[PDB]
DNA sequence: GGGCGCCG
DNA sequence: CGGCGCC
């Protein structure tokens, strides 16, 4: 029965291609949107020119409409049958360590399932191995109360080695969310500052410590600044493996760090992006005027997150507000 | 946007 | 050493 059936069908097929074969969210979005609106319409759609009228649809859609009208065809649309690589690839990407590039290669060699991975372990680099090892684990968000305990344990043991050590937990957590992807933690130490730019050792000790207590349980990397690894809560008879990140910022550049580690990522993007519009360039370490020629001037002093915002002419926004 | 570590 | 995956 349904008049515009035929069309809406196409339309929807179309959006999902746009959705997957691309990023083309904007496209896909109008796409469905439209199919939706033509769909609510109570008259048979005859002319694409009629369609246009209806809100949601426009030129580009109306065209696609036409080509369908005369002939069920849609050469573009016919093209579609290319399929399957794309489904599987992305999937693989869900694997921590697996980027689009290693995902491709993995698919080309026929590895393109979860099951398959497990079978082709030998092809995986270490990180991948882990992502793979703790796969199901990595898909669960940490709940507030958990982080809590973790905040605790980190907090504590940090003190034991030195109580001069400062540890702040950023990212989601700090922005107040109810569930957090991982645990992100800023670490600082006054012995360490913009003048020395050394002491990998501080971080170093600390991971070993947590390590030596069965907290961290794996290691994805260990720089003289960064640190990503797995960790886990304890119990009697167990808690899911979590992703952990430590970053050591020279005690003197704590604020740039804090801002940056709090995110959100989008926020940072907009913000950093903005500093520029204003003439300064911001990194986890500093905010320094950015010179006429296009080179970084000396770094403006910072005494609190507020000041960063003051510089780019922006209203301070609480962490909980830095969503974007 | 701006940058850290590891791959091979 | 680039480039990758990640933050
Ligand atoms: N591409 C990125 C990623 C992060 N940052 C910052 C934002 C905070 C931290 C990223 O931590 P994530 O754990 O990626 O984000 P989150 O806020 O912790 O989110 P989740 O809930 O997923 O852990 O690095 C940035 O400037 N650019
Ligand atoms: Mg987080
Ligand atoms: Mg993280």
């Amino acid at each position: 029965e349904t008049l515009n059936g035929g069309i809406t069908d196409m339309l929807v097929e179309l959006a999902n291609f746009e959705k997957n074969v691309s990023q083309a969210i904007h496209k896909y979005n109008a796409y469905r949107k439209a199919a939706s609106v033509i769909a609510k319409y109570p008259h048979k759609i005859k002319s694409g020119a009629e369609a246009k009228k209806l809100p949601g649809v426009g030129t580009k859609i109306a065209e696609k409409i036409d080509e369908f009208l005369a002939t069920g065809k849609l050469r573009k649309l016919e093209k579609i049958r290319q399929d399957d690589t794309s489904s599987s690839i992305n999937f693989l990407t869900r694997v921590t360590g697996i980027g689009p590039s290693a995902a491709r290669k993995l698919v080309d060699e026929g590895i393109k399932t979860l099951e398959d991975l497990r079978k082709n372990e030998d092809k995986l680099n270490h990180h991948q191995r882990i992502g793979l090892k703790y796969f199901e684990d990595f898909e669960k968000r940490i709940p507030r109360e958990e982080m809590l305990q973790m905040q605790d344990i980190v907090l504590n043991e940090v003190k034991k080695l030195d109580p001069e050590y400062i540890a702040t937990v950023c990212g989601s957590f700090r922005r107040g969310a109810e569930s957090s992807g991982d645990m992100d933690v800023l670490l600082t130490h006054p012995n360490f500052t913009s003048e020395s730019s050394k002491q990998p050792k501080l971080l170093h000790r600390v991971v070993e410590q947590l390590q030596k207590v069965r907290f961290i349980t794996d290691t994805l990397s260990k720089g003289e600044t960064k640190f990503m690894g797995v960790c886990q809560l304890p119990s009697e008879n167990e808690y899911p493996h979590r992703r952990i990140d430590i970053r050591l910022i020279p005690k003197d550049q704590y604020y740039c760090g804090v801002l940056y580690f709090t995110g959100s990522d989008i926020f940072n993007k907009n913000m950093r992006a903005h500093a520029l519009e204003k003439g300064f360039t911001i990194n986890e370490y500093t905010i320094r005027p950015l010179g006429v020629t296009g080179v970084a001037g000396e770094p403006l002093p910072v005494d609190s997150e507020q000041d960063i915002f003051d510089y780019i002419q922006w209203r301070y926004r609480e962490p909980k507000d830095r969503s974007e």
